[PDB]
């Protein structure tokens, strides 16, 4: 496994096995430089090993880049849980974990993520305080779908020439909590909002309550319009969707956009304008990381609000550079990590 | 890596590199049971990562049953660190190394194996207090060697009757430090000392201070005697030279003595007795894990004490099952480990 560590740059890895509650955890530590690592927990069934291993690596180095430029003091990590066939006990199975993750003494801050809840949050936190997003912590969608919003806005004043919405088409594919959050913010500013959605009911409650138009999903990522919001599944932009995209920017909420590092040139080279997702869409981590170590609410505030200021400064260095804004946001995170 | 990890009953295993140093270095916690985590530290050369990673998991594995038949409370692991082909320098990536146990909290605690010495130890030291053997450290050789003798005491009893050593036949195959020490610890029981070793003045040394009889090195394991005493090189115990003993039993302090678990049950159906090497050997083990907690003399002699309480526990057992004591002595272990308490 060094091989694939090595390719990542990750600086530990750390598996746990555990036959009376079933649980096969995977701890991957990428960068702990600026701080403790935090990362989100997966759930999930996995083809084998080696799968589950690969994604909790190249996912924690995810983290270490998005955790550098929204300034925290913050290391990238991440677990992936083999979800059993069987499971009698979920629920033991996260307390084992929570204790995997207790003998790790705080190099290792958990989250939510795919498969998981809340609820399992709550467990792990019986056996460790290295967690976040219990129940009782909050929802912290709202501020991932307000720094979307913000960052929105900083790449229309950059690609179009304004940072007014009004009347601007702005399609938002994904309706969660975020996805609709951010909808209804597009609505309220009077933007002109296309929405998708594969739960049939929630794009009802969004031309319901929000006057959205509605379209497939299908061919809400290639319809006319102004700014593409991708806020569903990962892996949304391929060099095909690319090659069909009618955007003149793409600026959403979704984690790993990119199918793979070379499509952002294949959208520069289109001329269309591209927030690197994990820039524009942090506010969530800024969030739940500084309420973890219970910073002091001014620099919640501050942190935040630098979001879309961010954004401007890439957008200039992109500019200045002909460079994609990812390859920018890349080559800034790697000297925060590696310089 | 879980397949492997299950079937050791492996709780967790532990990944560092570091490119900077050269660090390549794994961590193997089999069991934290009794205990945190006792085990060597490693530093060889290996083919593949699957080599290393597969080898620590299999000795950390051993060192949760050497504990726990040691009854100490202690868990098993094992560090394995892959040598790069090229190092500047050394120190360096002990320090990282001595990081790396650092991040663990105290769940692992290293110690000196193949490919590391007390040096390697020190620069550990600097970074990390859960370390041991460093070169301030008392040699732990004479207790592994007090603790054999007391092993084979409890063997010819079991074996012979008594636990009367005088005038008894005892080869001791390799003169090293422990070597020496048990065969001095022999001549002053009153005991007939047969000797081999690769160096002849390790034989007249033992010859002139002992009264020892040198014995050729390649015919000792096949010479009439009433018991044998391995302290050399793994794996002299094979279906072949088994068939070529001349002893009653077999105990003594090389590790690995067994070259694969057939041996156990071949011995056996000779009617030679066999002190299982992971528990007879424990004596070195014993001694620093209890001076890692700062235990007083008096408790060493005690807890060294159990080196011949389990070995006749494990006769008494074999006896009554019609088994090899080697096999009593997993099953022990494994009770201890995975059962219930």
């Amino acid at each position: 496994m060094f091989d694939m560590m090595d390719a990542a740059r990750l600086e530990g890895l750390h598996l746990a096995q555990d036959p009376a509650t079933g649980l096969k955890a995977i701890i991957a530590i990428h960068s702990t430089r600026l701080g403790p690592a935090l990362g989100g927990c997966r759930y999930l069934p996995y083809p084998n090993d080696e799968a589950a291993i690969g994604d909790a690596i190249r996912l924690a180095q995810g983290m270490s880049y998005k955790a550098a430029l929204a300034g925290l003091e913050q290391g990238g990590g991440k677990a992936v849980i083999i979800r059993p066939p069987h499971l009698d006990n979920r629920g033991a199975l996260f307390e084992a974990f929570g204790r995997f993750i207790e003998s790790l003494g705080g190099r290792y801050i958990t989250a939510v993520d795919s498969g998981t809840s809340s609820a399992d949050m709550d467990c792990i936190a019986q056996q460790t305080r290295h967690v976040t997003s219990t129940t009782q912590a909050g929802d912290p969608s709202p501020h991932t779908a307000l720094g979307v919003f913000a960052g929105i806005r900083a790449s229309a004043q950059a690609r179009l020439g304004s940072d007014d919405l009004e009347g601007l088409r702005v399609a938002v594919q994904g309706l969660g909590h975020v996805g609709y959050a951010l909808a209804e913010q597009l609505a309220a500013v009077g933007a002109e909002l296309l929405v998708c959605d594969l739960d049939p009911g929630r794009v009802q409650l969004a031309v319901e309550q929000l006057g959205a138009h509605p379209l497939a999903p299908e061919a809400l990522l290639s319809t006319p319009c102004d700014i593409l919001a991708p806020c569903g599944l990962g892996g949304v932009l391929t060099s095909q969707s690319v090659s069909q995209l009618r955007c003149a920017a793409v600026a959403g909420a979704a984690n790993n956009q990119l199918e793979r590092p070379e499509v952002a040139d294949e959208l520069e080279a289109r001329g269309i304008l591209y927030a690197p997702d994990y820039v524009i869409n942090s506010g969530g981590l800024i969030y739940v990381a500084l309420k973890h170590r219970g910073a002091d609410p001014h620099s919640i505030t501050a942190h935040l609000a630098r979001i879309p200021a961010r954004l401007t400064e890439i957008y200039a260095h992109a500019q200045a550079d002909h460079q994609s804004p990812a390859r920018i946001a890349d080559r800034l995170a790697e000297r925060i990590l590696y310089g």
